[PDB]
DNA sequence: ATTATGACGCT
DNA sequence: AGCGTCAT
């Protein structure tokens, strides 16, 4: 009771751009604004593969990983934008630049952990404390939280969504104002005020809309963020966790969407995150290992300690291309030519990186997939990255993998390669 | 023919 | 160092 930690020590937010690549294309081409739209890679095969979908298009059932030709059957008026293609591969530069715009703004408010091209975690604990002092005990107005949902509210004794949002917010604030709500709850509330400000700054300065989650840890903040997309933010308090998790499928939680999550469900015979609470830590550790067990025991109670790492830049810089089915690379000249295309793009990105961020990568990782192999990578080899030189990088990459070629003939390559992937890693100060 | 390419744990 | 998981 007295001595039990409740995991309410921090205020953490997760900010994620709405249909990010689509908004980047919509900003540049106003014709696409406010319309069912998607972003695809390539064009020849089935119209290209969709990787981003505007909310207008999602209403027709359009989804990521759908072929554009197929999406067009669901949504005849779907507008498409295709990622830039350079050297015969996808070139995501425009979205990486857009990403920097957003990350730079977020970094003004607080320490952030870049989690993906379109999202960052924010540790707002200190910022909250500072605002609480400036506030001097002033009541927090609903006006300061124009886009915030309080998960779990309203409750008790609204037909329209904005009506529900407001009633929930009023219930929440009226309880904070009375003083019934905990200090952790006040802290989350101030975090939400700051996040409103962060999101307003992002929209004003970039034109991009986003959603956000505010809670006491990264897992809950990420979960919260997705609850009310698009263009809204959600506050998930410690107290909201029991009801929220009671019907929350285990696969919903970050890190549990794959094999581990499936084994939890299968071994324990449960469906929802809340059901995890009936097991002892030791039980969970025995089934899922010491680290995962401990993590699950705390998580199902809404507690997680993974820190927001101070990292605004990616740890690696890489590029890859698949060669599916019949296009699989089958000659030595072919492998080398594509290795050079990958290396050239990478050299460009690495040079820019060195200039902007005062660092140099020192290791080059080469990954390939062989035909018939389900795995992401069939083989990984590394060499020293001593020069930002595409010819040298591609030549070195070839040197470390050329062994894989079973065929006696130099010209032929077997087994055929279904992916090439060059990753620059092990950065150091420059 | 689910592509491009990230972080990160285990050994 | 080299492979497996989770992600979208
Ligand atoms: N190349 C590539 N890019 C991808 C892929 N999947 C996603 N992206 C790119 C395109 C995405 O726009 C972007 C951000 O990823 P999300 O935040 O997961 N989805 P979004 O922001 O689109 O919508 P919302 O958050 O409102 O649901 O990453 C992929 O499989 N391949
Ligand atoms: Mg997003
Ligand atoms: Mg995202």
């Amino acid at each position: 009771g007295p001595h039990m930690a409740t995991g309410q020590d921090r205020v953490v937010a997760l900010v994620d751009m709405d249909c990010f690549f689509v908004q980047v294309e919509q900003r540049q081409n106003p014709h696409l604004r406010n319309k069912p739209c998607a972003v695809v890679q390539y064009k020849s095969w089935k119209g290209g593969g969709i990787i981003a979908v505007s909310y207008e298009a999602r209403a027709f059932g359009v989804t990521r990983s759908m072929w554009a030709d197929d999406a067009k059957k669901l949504c005849p008026d779907l507008l498409l934008a295709q990622v830039r293609e350079s050297r015969g591969k996808a070139n995501l530069t425009k979205y990486r630049e857009a990403s920097v715009e957003v990350m730079e703004i977020m970094s003004r408010f607080a320490v952030i952990e870049r989690a993906s091209i379109d999202e960052a975690y924010v540790d707002l604990t200190s910022a909250v404390q500072e605002r609480l002092q400036k506030l001097q005990g002033q009541p927090i107005s609903a006006d300061l939280l124009p886009s915030t949902y309080i998960e779990g509210l309203p409750q008790g004794p609204t037909v329209q969504k904005e009506g529900m949002r407001k009633q929930g917010l009023f219930q929440w604030l009226d309880s904070l104002q009375i003083d019934n709500l905990t200090s952790p709850d006040l802290q989350l509330t101030v975090g939400a005020v700051i996040v409103e400000e962060m999101r307003a700054a992002i929209e004003r300065e970039t034109g991009f809309q986003c959603s956000a989650g505010i809670s006491h840890n990264k897992v809950l903040a990420k979960l919260a963020c997705g609850l009310n997309k698009p263009n809204r933010q959600t506050l998930v308090s410690h107290g909201s966790v029991p009801q929220l998790f009671s019907q929350m499928p285990i696969r919903k939680i970050r890190s549990l969407g794959g094999k581990l999550g499936a084994s939890v469900i299968e071994i324990l015979g449960i469906e929802y995150m809340g059901e995890l609470t009936q097991f002892t830590e030791s039980q969970l550790q025995s089934h899922f290992g010491e680290k995962n067990g401990s993590w699950l025991y705390a998580m199902c109670r809404g507690i997680e300690h993974d820190p927001v790492k101070p990292r605004q830049l990616p740890k690696t810089i890489g590029c890859s291309k698949n060669f599916p089915g019949k296009t699989a690379l089958a000659t030595r000249e072919q492998v080398q030519w594509w290795l050079l295309q990958l290396a050239q793009e990478l050299e460009e990105r690495l040079t820019k990186d060195r200039n902007d961020n005062d660092r140099v990568a020192t290791q080059l990782v080469v990954s390939i997939r062989v035909q018939g192999d389900k795995r992401l990578s069939s083989l990984r080899r590394c060499c020293a990255l001593t020069r930002y030189d595409a010819h040298k990088m591609s030549h070195d990459a070839f040197t470390v993998i050329k062994n894989c070629n079973t065929s006696g003939i130099q010209t032929e390559w077997s087994p055929p390669l279904t992916m090439l992937f060059l990753c620059a890693t092990k950065f150091s100060a420059s």
